[PDB]
Order: C-alpha cells, then sequence, then structure tokens
C-alpha cells in the first residue's frame, strides 16, 4: 500500500491476486499482480519491461519490495472472455474477429520476433479496450513461473488451448504454440463455442483427435516417439473444417487449418499469417463496449 491505492479486487489471477490500484505519484489506474510464492525469475520478467507493443498489455513495473513481486500493467476495462460471453446471442461479428485476429497476430509475430513465447494464451488473457483495440496479457511469464495444475485459490487452469505437442509431453516449447492457442481462439469467436474443451489431459487430447483425426508419422514426423505418445490411442478420422467452423469463409478456414496443423514445424508462423488473404480486407471496428 506504500506506493499505491487498491481500488479494488480486480479477480483471481493464475499466480495471485490482481488489484485495480492508484499511482500515488502519477494518479494513474492500473492493474496490480501479486506473484505469490526466485531470483532468476526476477531477471526473466524484468527485461520483459522492454518488450513493447501496441498489442501487448504494457508492464509498468515489476516491483520487487518486502520479499514480495508485484507486477504492474496498463489497465483495460475488459477480456475477451468477458466479451465473447456478453456476445454469446448474437456473435462477434466478422469484421470484429478480423480486426481482433489480426491485432493478435502482430502482437505475437513482434514477440516472436525477440524470442520470447507466450505459452498460456486464453480469452481471459486477451484485453479490449474502447478503441476497437485487443493486447494480450501475462506474455513471456509462463518462462518465469510455470503453468500449474490448480491456480492459487484452487480454479483449475484450462487445457482447452493447450498444443498437442505439450499435451503429448514435449518438455521443449516452440513458438508453434502460440499460433495454436491462437487458431482455438479464432474458432471459437466464429461458433461461439470452444473448440476443445477438455476436462483432463486425455480429454483434450482426444477432443483434439476427434476433430482433426489421430496424428500419425505420416502428417507429424516423430509423434509417436513423443514421452506421452501410447500406440494404444484410439483412430479417429479427420473433420472438415467447413463442418467445425460454419460460416467461415474459405479464406478463414484456411488460416485456420494452418494454424491448427498437428507439426508445429507446419504451423503458420504469426509473421505469414499477417499476410494470409484472409487479412485483405481487414479493418479495426468499433466495438460495443458497456462499462
Amino acid at each position: 500500500m506504500e506506493n499505491f491505492q487498491k481500488v479494488e479486487k480486480i479477480g483471481e489471477g493464475t499466480y495471485g491476486v490482481v488489484y485495480k490500484a492508484r499511482n500515488k505519484l502519477t494518479g494513474e489506474v492500473v492493474a496490480l499482480k501479486k506473484i505469490r510464492l526466485p531470483s532468476t525469475a526476477i531477471r526473466e520478467i524484468s527485461l520483459l519491461k522492454e518488450l513493447n507493443h501496441p498489442n501487448i498489455v504494457k508492464l509498468l513495473d515489476v516491483i520487487h519490495t518486502e520479499n514480495k513481486l508485484y507486477l504492474v500493467f496498463e489497465f483495460l476495462h475488459q477480456d475477451l472472455k468477458k466479451f465473447m460471453d456478453a456476445s454469446a446471442l448474437t456473435g462477434i461479428p466478422l469484421p470484429l474477429i478480423k480486426s481482433y485476429l489480426f491485432q493478435l497476430l502482430q502482437g505475437l509475430a513482434f514477440c516472436h520476433s525477440h524470442r520470447v513465447l507466450h505459452r498460456d494464451l486464453k480469452p481471459q488473457n486477451l484485453l479490449i479496450n474502447t478503441e476497437g483495440a485487443i493486447k494480450l496479457a501475462d506474455f513471456g511469464l509462463a518462462r518465469a513461473f510455470g503453468v500449474p495444475v490448480r491456480t492459487y485459490t484452487h480454479e483449475v487452469v484450462t487445457l482447452w488451448y493447450r498444443a498437442p505437442e505439450i499435451l503429448l509431453g514435449c518438455k521443449y516449447y516452440s513458438t508453434a504454440v502460440d499460433i495454436w492457442s491462437l487458431g482455438c481462439i479464432f474458432a471459437e469467436m466464429v461458433t461461439r463455442r470452444a473448440l476443445f474443451p477438455g476436462d483432463s489431459e486425455i480429454d483434450q487430447l482426444f477432443r483434439i483427435f476427434r476433430t482433426l483425426g489421430t496424428p500419425d508419422e505420416v502428417v507429424w514426423p516423430g509423434v509417436t516417439s513423443m514421452p506421452d505418445y501410447k500406440p494404444s490411442f484410439p483412430k479417429w478420422a479427420r473433420q472438415d473444417f467447413s463442418k467445425v467452423v460454419p460460416p467461415l469463409d474459405e479464406d478463414g478456414r484456411s488460416l485456420l487449418s494452418q494454424m491448427l496443423h498437428y507439426d508445429p514445424n507446419k504451423r503458420i508462423s504469426a509473421k505469414a499469417a499477417l499476410a494470409h488473404p484472409f487479412f485483405q480486407d481487414v479493418t479495426k471496428p468499433v466495438p460495443h463496449l458497456r462499462l
């Protein structure tokens, strides 16, 4: 409390409480994230203060005082999870889905160009403002604290956006994990339903398999040597994306298919995705936000 006034608890985050607060020196309203419990994490997270881009939530300070860690972020009034829930009866308009996907890809491309991954993208960490912007929150952290099974208040961390290589026990991550998550989020904006709402690691994995087909060495060379791969996994046929994400058009379905390739090496990059014909007519609409 020495340095700011803690307006409200915003919510209960993956790593600790989130507060809306006012900076006592500047008067600015900020999101304050308390990280509950290490020197290696402090240097790593501090480097993120320089990873600045218009589609990345600004990390204003990394305050390590009284043997506690607080992250101070730019405050945004809405997240995509709440926006999608409030949009359920009508859907998010396609031009706005396109705008948001384009902006999210720009944020990914920037971070990936600096060799920073997110690793835990989900609608709750995509924040929106009144000006039609969307921004990625919590980039580079997943590399600092890990991703727990449960939060500090025993909430289950979602599996729905987790890439198949992670589920199959690969101990190494690439930029492709974030493209996978974003493809899942794209599909959910279009259909008004989570694409793969698994409630366990095997349910997650089998939901992926039932839509995309059980992977094999043809589509994913090396998959059968993955730590958690089992030869006994059921063999499901692949579904047409025309059945999975109607009424998305052929350009959108083509882009989505490239974001959801099994082999992380085949999955489209953020930079190549920006050049996709789906974005030829992209615009930046003003969303209907109630605050």
